[PDB]
């Protein structure tokens, strides 16, 4: 990662928290193309000074993705290692995540918006699954949305996937319980289980949050109660705007062998 000094970061209002990291949309002044003098909206993403124990956890998984450019996975611009603090300079997305977009939008949100901006999803994961790189946090709150849709001039909306996060194979076991059910069973059974076949499992339940208006899947239980709806082999409720129920459920396979490659996902989206 590119080294940004703290000097050239200017740190403006709070966007919320990740896990064990806190989020501030800033401004970072750099040199640009032809030696042009820039101030660049940028995403700040900080590792608490509480938890810097995750620090190599969090940077490596950003590093190994930015090591693979895309066009559907965010542009990390380097790191500020200036201080006590460690902080990802990310490229700051305009309409934020999708958990957040899908909840405040829901009644103008339609299957053809939902059905594209899961293509996008499939495309981005079906290049990770191609260069063998597993994200491990696949969830609509990675989903970052470049461009909303715009029916006057047919433009699609356009979204990017977040960077991995701190890795479930360090996470405490209460944050893998909590996440139940984007962590799949294999996981919460061994966190070291962390395969390709995990971001099959993850995809199936970001569908669900995108066909469901931004409610998070089993809310309403407990930590205790969303291993047991593992331990009973339960399944999600199919979205009342059920048109992916089935390739949902198909990707939440409990058996990780079985779930289907992103290229035959790819197939299924656009066979709707
Ligand atoms: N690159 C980027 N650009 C923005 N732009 C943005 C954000 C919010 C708004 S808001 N509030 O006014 O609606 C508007 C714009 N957000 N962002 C992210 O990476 N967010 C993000 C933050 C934390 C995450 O944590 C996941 C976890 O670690 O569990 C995941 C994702």
């Amino acid at each position: 990662f590119h080294k940004i000094r703290n000097e050239d970061l200017i740190f403006n209002e709070s966007l919320g928290q990740g896990t064990f990291t806190k989020i501030f949309k800033g401004v970072r002044r750099e040199v640009g193309d032809y030696g042009q003098l820039h101030e660049t909206e940028v995403l700040l993403k900080v590792l608490d000074k509480a938890h810097r124990n995750y620090s190599e956890s969090f940077f490596e998984a950003a590093s190994m993705m930015s090591k693979l450019s895309h066009k559907h996975l965010v542009l990390n611009y380097g790191v500020c290692v200036c201080g006590d603090e460690n902080i990802l300079v990310q490229e700051f997305v305009k309409f934020g995540s999708l958990d957040t977009y899908l909840k405040k939008n829901k009644n103008c949100i339609n299957i053809l918006w939902k059905l594209e901006v899961a293509k996008q999803l499939a495309a981005a994961m079906h290049f990770l699954e191609e260069n063998t790189l597993i994200h491990g946090n696949v969830c609509a709150k990675n989903i970052l949305l470049i461009r909303e849709e715009d029916r006057k001039t047919g433009n699609p909306p356009f979204i990017k996937l977040s960077d991995p996060g701190i890795s479930i194979t360090v996470l405490p076991k209460d944050i893998l319980q909590e996440r139940i059910p984007w962590v799949p069973p294999e996981c919460i059974e061994n966190p070291k289980n962390l395969n390709l076949a995990t971001d099959k499992w993850s995809f199936g339940t970001t569908l669900w949050e995108i066909c469901s208006g931004g409610d998070k899947p089993l809310s309403a239980l407990d930590s205790q109660r969303k291993l047991q709806f593992y331990e009973d082999r339960h399944q999600l409720p199919a979205p009342k705007a059920a048109e992916l129920a089935n390739l949902i459920n198909n990707c939440m396979d409990y058996e990780p062998d079985h779930r289907p490659s992103f290229r035959a996902i790819i197939r299924d989206l656009n066979s709707l």
